[PDB]
């Protein structure tokens, strides 16, 4: 791939658009570019598995055993896979061979849709912010899916035709499992949804996005990530690994543990705002992703959180002697959105900044 393409890739400036690495991979270079080196915890028991048909199985016995694992998978790991969930085979194989088919167009194809400024959705990483800034070996689509209105319909209106049926397909099996797991959720926790402002109804007419992520293969694998450590900040995640090689891992006890997704399995993670909902009963874990010196890895990541003007606190009815309150109340999930965003990240993490 020439050398004009080699230049445009490499020689950035601050304020520029950050690079495509499925581009930048096709160099086939020796050594990576400065700005992808990271400046840790060593490797490790596996995530809990969580079967749905069991979870709304009409057997009380057997609907209890799995609200127990779910119970307990939240609590303890704050992931978990999901098997037997519903969501249809040729479906997932259909968001599989689409998202593949779709980062395999050239970028013309995939940048079709014109950001006004301030509009970040679409393929993208962003901007360069500094000489200072790490940037990770992945290339991303990231967008709104829920509620219709958050849908930049112009950003819609430029995929592929089955790309866009498959994902509108894909939003609504994603909201109905998610709304299954909050569901359950609520009742492992012992809120009712009637007396207390609890946690469904946060989440029923809440937002939804997506993040499509494209891992390339990296000639230095042990200096660079593919998505940098973080916790989810929302609610649910429901991940969906398109081919199979592995990257996902999680920190727990501080050590990396990798997670190896079933094959016909979702990942599933508690996210920042679902913990301070539980007033810290489940966990929103910190996670990466990892790349390899040989194979692209694909996934998808939707994101299942409040409503924008939803009221945030631990819910009133998991605050007891045995479990004081740990976290404040009362800001809206978009105000604590954009306040995370302006927020020091020198110090302390989210969640901490929240606790009482
Ligand atoms: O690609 C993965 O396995 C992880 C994705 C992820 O953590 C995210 O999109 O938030
Ligand atoms: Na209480
Ligand atoms: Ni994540």
């Amino acid at each position: 791939s020439n050398a004009m393409e080699k230049a445009k890739l490499m020689k950035l400036g601050n304020g520029m658009e950050i690079p495509s690495v499925q581009e930048l991979a096709k160099l086939t270079l020796a050594e990576i570019p400065s700005r992808y080196v990271c400046a840790l915890l060593p490797m490790g028991e596996t995530i809990p598995v969580i079967d749905i048909e069991n979870l709304l199985s009409p057997e009380p016995i057997i609907g209890k055993l799995e609200l127990d694992r779910l119970h307990f998978a939240c609590k303890e790991w704050g992931f978990f896979q999901v098997v037997n969930h519903g969501v249809d085979a040729s479906l997932v194989d259909s968001v599989k061979s689409e998202i593949q088919g779709f980062f395999n167009l050239s970028m013309d194809e995939k940048t079709k849709y014109e950001q006004e400024d301030g509009d970040v959705e679409g393929f993208g990483q962003g901007f360069i912010e500094s000489e200072d800034q790490t940037l990770d070996w992945a290339d991303i689509f990231m967008m709104f899916t829920l509620p219709l209105h958050l849908r930049k319909p112009h950003l819609f209106s430029k995929l592929p035709v089955p790309l866009r049926e498959t994902i509108e397909s894909y939003s609504s099996e994603m909201k109905k499992l998610s709304m299954v797991l909050f569901n359950k959720m609520e009742k492992a926790l012992q809120v009712q949804a009637a007396e207390i402002k609890g946690m469904s109804e946060v989440f029923i007419d809440g937002t939804q996005a997506m993040r499509m992520n494209y891992y390339p293969p990296c000639p230095q694998p042990n200096l660079a990530i593919g998505l940098t450590s973080h916790s989810d900040f929302g609610g649910l995640t429901i991940l969906l690994q398109i081919n199979e090689v592995e990257g996902l891992q999680i920190k727990r006890e501080g050590t990396w543990i990798s997670v190896k997704p079933l094959p016909n399995a979702f990942v599933v993670n508690v996210g920042d705002i679902l913990e301070i909902m539980t007033n810290g009963i489940y966990h929103s874990v910190d996670h990466r992703a990892v790349v390899n010196s040989t194979n692209e890895r694909l996934s998808i990541a939707t994101f299942h959180d409040p409503s924008l003007e939803s009221v945030i606190g631990p819910i009133s009815s998991l605050i007891t002697p045995e479990t004081p309150a740990l976290f404040k109340s009362g800001s809206t999930y978009g105000d604590l959105v954009e306040e995370c965003k302006t927020r020091k990240l020198d110090g302390k993490s989210f969640l901490d900044s929240m606790r009482i």
